[PDB]
C-alpha cells in the first residue's frame, strides 16, 4: 500500500478554501460548493477536505475533536524572516495565532497558527 | 510557501511505529527511541511523528483531543480484494476496526481503521 492523501474535516468549506489559499495552496475552482476538495501536493500526493455531511453520510459516528491537536500541517519558507512575516499577515486576517515565531531547538524559525476549524498550521524555515 | 510535512502527536514511539511499519511505511532504524521521526513519501513530503514530551517542550499547552478525528491518512491499494485483507490482518493484531469493508459512493472500496493514539486510517482502492 502507498499513502495517497491526507484528509480534513472542515465545518465549512468555503472558510477552510479561504485559508489554504492564503497559505498558497492551489485550490481547484468553484471549491466552495464541493462536499470534498482536493489539493495536489509534489510527487502526486493529495490533501483533501470533506465537509461534516460528507463525513456523516458514511461515518455518522463523526463528532468534532476538543482540545488539542494530533495533527499539524507544515509549511516551508524560503528564508526566516518570510516566518515571521507570514504569521503576522495571518493574525491580521483574524487567525488564531497560537505560537509567535521562535528560534526551535531543532534548527528552524517556527510558528504556529490555527486554521478556521482549529487544526494546527505550523510555519517554519531552517535556520542560518 | 510549501507543504513539506505531516506531524501527528503520538503517546508512544515505538507503538505507533509498530503500527505503522506494518501498514508498509518505511520506518528509520532506531525510531522507536527518537523524540521525533521521519517517513519520507513520493515527492519528498515527508510523515512525522512527535512524542508527547517533545511537543509540551515548546507548546506545553497540547492536550490529547477527545472525540472524532479532524484528520485521516489514507492508503491506497493496488486492487479492492486487498483492502478487506488488509482490514483483517489488522483487527487480528488487535487494532481497532471503525468500519469494515464497503463500497462507497465516490467509487472505491473503502475502510477505516484506527492507529494505537485513535488516529484515522483509511484503506482503500478504486472499484472496478
Ligand atoms: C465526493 C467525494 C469524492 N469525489 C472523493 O473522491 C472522496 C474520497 C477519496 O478518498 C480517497 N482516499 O481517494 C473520499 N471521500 C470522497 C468524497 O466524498 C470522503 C472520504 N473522507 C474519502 O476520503
Ligand atoms: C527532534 C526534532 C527534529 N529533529 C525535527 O526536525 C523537528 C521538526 C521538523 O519540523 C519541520 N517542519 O521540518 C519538528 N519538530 C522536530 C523535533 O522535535 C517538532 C515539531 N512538531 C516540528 O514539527
Amino acid at each position: 500500500a502507498r499513502i495517497s492523501l491526507f484528509a480534513v474535516v472542515v465545518e465549512d468549506m468555503a472558510k477552510s478554501m479561504e485559508f489554504y489559499r492564503k497559505m498558497g495552496v492551489e485550490i481547484p475552482a468553484e471549491a466552495d460548493s464541493a462536499p470534498h476538495t482536493e489539493a495536489v501536493l509534489d510527487g502526486g500526493i493529495r490533501l483533501a477536505w470533506d465537509t461534516v455531511e460528507t463525513v456523516r453520510s458514511y461515518d455518522p459516528e463523526w463528532q468534532a475533536p476538543t482540545g488539542g491537536h494530533r495533527f499539524a500541517i507544515a509549511f516551508e519558507f524560503p528564508d526566516t524572516a518570510s516566518v515571521d512575516k507570514k504569521y503576522a499577515e495571518l493574525v491580521d486576517a483574524g487567525y488564531e495565532g497560537h505560537l509567535k515565531p521562535w528560534n526551535a531547538v531543532w534548527g528552524q524559525r517556527y510558528a504556529i497558527v490555527k486554521d478556521p476549524d482549529g487544526n494546527v498550521v505550523d510555519l517554519f524555515a531552517p535556520l542560518p
